[PDB]
């Protein structure tokens, strides 16, 4: 029987099991891969490791798909593959969960540290693209008041209600980045927390980056930190990482190399969006999702006696993820050589709020907790 | 029909609904209890407010039976009571469950926060007695190597296997104490840990006194941190406490307002001991435990998909009891008036592993988590 020959990313998880019920799969390092590689292959399915040029496809004579496993898709000429007819996917907003679950771990820790209520405070979300979009829901899920700014997307028609910058710096009490790293165009996000902005950030305001390094200038960070006027700051992402400011370390409230977005089921669903893709692309009933790929979390599920309150809230979320556990191993490690990438390649076995089932029974509240991503079941 | 009449503190934790059921109660704030009060009293039941003196006792023309709802029994002249016959109890390790807990939550977090197993790490007990064999217990439970030392039980006849002072300083990585405060005596506890034993602390051992203030001389504790070695100390308990030493506290690994013992249910079961005590003294069927006494726990189970792994350990054993939580609290406030006693008086619904059910399958290894205090169920 004639098949599809596709070309896959060695490493790509699940990658294998899936795609060889669509055909033919060639197994290749994704660095290593030439011209001559592309020979008489149908599809092709890459990591960022992985360079779409002119060079890579000059051989390309039955290419008409291509995936790529990630939410970004820079590494990919896609001016190229739509001058040539090659259709082209990635898996946007793959890793947007573990974001939005980063940001609550922050939110929640910060809250007991520093001793308020998170329904207390109003999250402004700046960037509503996939990451900013999610984090917006389940924070409204749960109850918190969220200020959604986006002036690119608002110029575009999106006609969800936004707020102007200089407003939510001011209206809202936290700060946190979703957007790409700009120096261009009408919209620029380089330095786009400059250093006038962070001087008239109040002592009660929380400012966190997770979206890019360079969009905030962290020299002017540190400046601010320095003031010691309670100001409170949390950087996911650093300016020239994987390089850091080791004066701005210890005043940051929370510091992780770059894994926000990092846990299996984010890092599954990039096989298993592109995989979709494809069968869909071929005609295929074919569909995969991470949940039937990964083992069941090491708590599945947890029971609850009554309605949940802030308290039970931190503790059934904290169950998947502690930023604490990150933020300490970040800075034993960060003095050893490469440790910062090193530490995100041997990231251990995080999950998310999905893998977890809450059972309770109808006066429990499940319905917010559904929204902030747990399974519900009522009993 | 007649009845006792039993004379009982008004704020003693379900006393009235308890004691009602054998006969006659009486509800007076403890520390104004006068000798009058005592007239025509079959039995006293009492807190730590209410001294137990000649003076009090001048009008007990009928007190045959004195039940404090504590773990000690300083504020009770119990030479009297036995000159004069009268039975004597206390509630010895009611809340002795609360400090394994807390002593386990130090581990925990610290094998996070510096990278180490607890499997790895050997823990010296000082103070083999209710608090210290529940300790030891409930670590030997899970696997963790205990070394045990109590020179007084020893020359008692206790035939555990005792390790000796200097030995175990030097062979244990953690240390903690479990003593009474004393001066005199054969084996006197004040300033037990002094300079000299705490200068040859090795850098990778960690001190833990959860007992008694004087026993760690403060001072010397605060000498051996300032030389930054990585040498780790822990105190629920200060030499001059509600007072401590500004200086010493953000060398302290972790600090608390001497709540290691508190939680819900070792505060019930000072009302709970006494209450079966007083039972077998009258000659009764009645019996009383605080599970049933206490609402269910906010979340009462989880379920095991697997066998527990250390990480998972941390994670069960944290939906109960995280010692950053009140030792963020205690570093916020302690400059507030009176925040050492507030904080206590105002200490969170606390629970503990028995409050949990762990219900998994005969693969899970749950007899381990059972010994710790856990609440098992095999599917
Ligand atoms: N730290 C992490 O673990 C992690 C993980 C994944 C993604 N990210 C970062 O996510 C940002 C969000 O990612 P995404 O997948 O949603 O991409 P996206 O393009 O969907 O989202 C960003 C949103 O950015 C808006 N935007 C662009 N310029 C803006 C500006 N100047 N002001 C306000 N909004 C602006 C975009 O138009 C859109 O509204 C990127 O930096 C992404 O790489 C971080
Ligand atoms: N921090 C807390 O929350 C908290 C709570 C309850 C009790 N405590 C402190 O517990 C200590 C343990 O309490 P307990 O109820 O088990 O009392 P206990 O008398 O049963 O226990 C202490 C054990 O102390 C041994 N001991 C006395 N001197 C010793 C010495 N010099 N060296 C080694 N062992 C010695 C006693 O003989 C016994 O073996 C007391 O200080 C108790 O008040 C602390
Ligand atoms: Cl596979
Ligand atoms: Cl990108
Ligand atoms: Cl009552
Ligand atoms: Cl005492």
């Amino acid at each position: 029987i004639p098949t599809m020959k596709i070309l896959i990313d060695e490493n790509m998880p699940y990658a294998q099991a899936l795609f060889s019920q669509l055909g033919e799969v060639i197994l290749k390092p994704g660095r290593t891969l030439t011209a001559d590689d592309l020979i008489d292959v149908d599809a092709l399915m890459i990591r960022s490791v992985t360079k779409v040029n002119d060079a890579l496809l000059a051989k390309a004579n039955r290419l008409k798909f291509v995936g790529t496993a990630t939410a970004g898709m820079d590494h990919v000429d896609q001016a190229l593959l739509r001058e040539r007819g090659i259709f082209f996917t990635a898996a946007p907003g793959c890793n947007k969960v573990g974001v939005a679950e980063y940001v609550f771990s922050v939110l929640m820790v910060l809250a007991q540290q520093q001793g308020f209520s998170v329904f207390d405070k109003t999250v402004g979300i700046i960037g509503a693209g996939q990451v900013g979009s999610y984090l917006a829901k389940c924070l409204s899920g749960i109850g918190m008041k969220v200020l959604l700014n986006d002036p690119p997307k608002q110029a575009q028609g999106d006609e969800r209600e936004f707020t102007e910058l200089e407003t939510l710096l001011k209206q809202a009490d936290v700060i946190t980045l979703h957007t790409p790293i700009t120096r261009g165009g009408e919209w620029p996000t380089h330095h786009l927390i400059d250093a006038a902005i962070l001087e008239q950030l109040r002592s009660d305001q929380i400012l966190i980056n997770a979206a890019r390094g360079p969009v905030v200038d962290n020299a002017a960070l540190k400046a601010r930190l320095q003031q010691g006027d309670g100001f409170t700051a949390v950087l996911d992402v650093f300016e020239f990482e994987p390089q850091v400011d080791m004066e701005l370390l210890p005043l940051l409230a929370f510091a992780t190399p770059h894994i926000a977005g990092y846990g299996l089921e984010g890092k599954a669903r990039g096989t298993t969006m592109i995989f979709n893709s494809y069968c869909e692309f071929l005609g295929s009933a074919h569909c995969a999702n991470p949940a039937s790929l990964l083992p069941k979390a090491p708590v599945p599920k947890v029971y609850l006696e009554r309605a949940w309150d802030e308290e039970t809230l931190r503790t059934l979320t904290q169950i998947i993820y502690d930023v604490r556990k990150d933020d300490a191993q970040f800075r034993r490690e960060i003095h050893q050589p490469g440790a910062f990438d090193l530490m995100r390649k041997h990231y251990w076995d995080r999950r998310e709020y999905s893998a977890v089932t809450l059972a309770g029974g109808a006066d429990c509240h499940l319905a917010p907790l559904a929204k902030l991503g747990f399974q519900v079941e009522v009993c």
